């Protein structure tokens, strides 16, 4: 009758980073403990080599990552906004407020990231 | 029981210059109409002198502006980045990012903002 998510096995290290990386978010301090841990067990990875394009500024969403090594650079118009490390989300605005991706992230280093589709996400929501 | 959000009362051609002002930013005009009312009501007046900076790049960010009355000129590392007069927001991306001041605002003339501060600002994103 109704949907299931995905589920992606993981070290308990990987998901404590998630969570907290999560609750580290301005705009999703407000989740319930059910709904952090339903985002959780539902990342899957991803890996990218330096000098990689992961989100371009103005293609639309699906994805929302969380880093777990590594470090991005923020560029908007070729303008540096900030660089950021592990433990921080990203990519979460086009998937919540249904826009168009506002910045554009390339990788300095290799980087490993969790990632949630715009599908799953949803879902979580509607709790 | 939630947080209760200060209101400020404002003339109708600010309330509108404000939704304005809101509609025109690039990230903004996706908000639900709902939200940018929340927003309208929250910001409250500033004025500053000519020759003035507002914002200061690398530093904290706390408030995002709109403009009034007035004409800025933004920069960054020495660089000029374009003027800037009313119906315009600015001081969004050190909120959009929890990071940093992305660019120095000075004024040119005398100027009058709204300013909402940042806990404001994103309590009203957390809906519906
Ligand atoms: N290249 C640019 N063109 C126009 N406005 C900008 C540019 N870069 C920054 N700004 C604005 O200037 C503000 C400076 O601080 P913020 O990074 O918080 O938000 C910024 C934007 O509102």
């Amino acid at each position: 009758s109704h949907v299931t998510l995905p589920f992606y096995p993981k070290s308990p290290q990987s998901k404590d980073l998630i969570k907290e990386a999560i609750l580290d978010n301005d705009f999703m301090k407000n989740l319930e403990l059910s709904q952090i841990q339903e985002i959780v067990d539902c990342m899957y990875p991803v890996e990218y080599g330096k000098d990689s394009c992961i989100i371009k500024e103005g293609d639309v969403g699906s994805l929302v990552y969380v880093m777990e090594d590594g470090k991005v650079e923020v560029t908007k118009e070729g303008v540096k906004l900030c660089t950021m490390g592990p433990g921080k989300v990203f990519g979460e605005l086009a998937i919540l407020y249904n826009c168009t991706r506002t910045a554009t992230v390339k990788t300095l280093v290799n980087v490993k990231l969790w990632a949630i589709d715009r599908q799953c996400f949803q879902t979580i929501m509607m709790r």
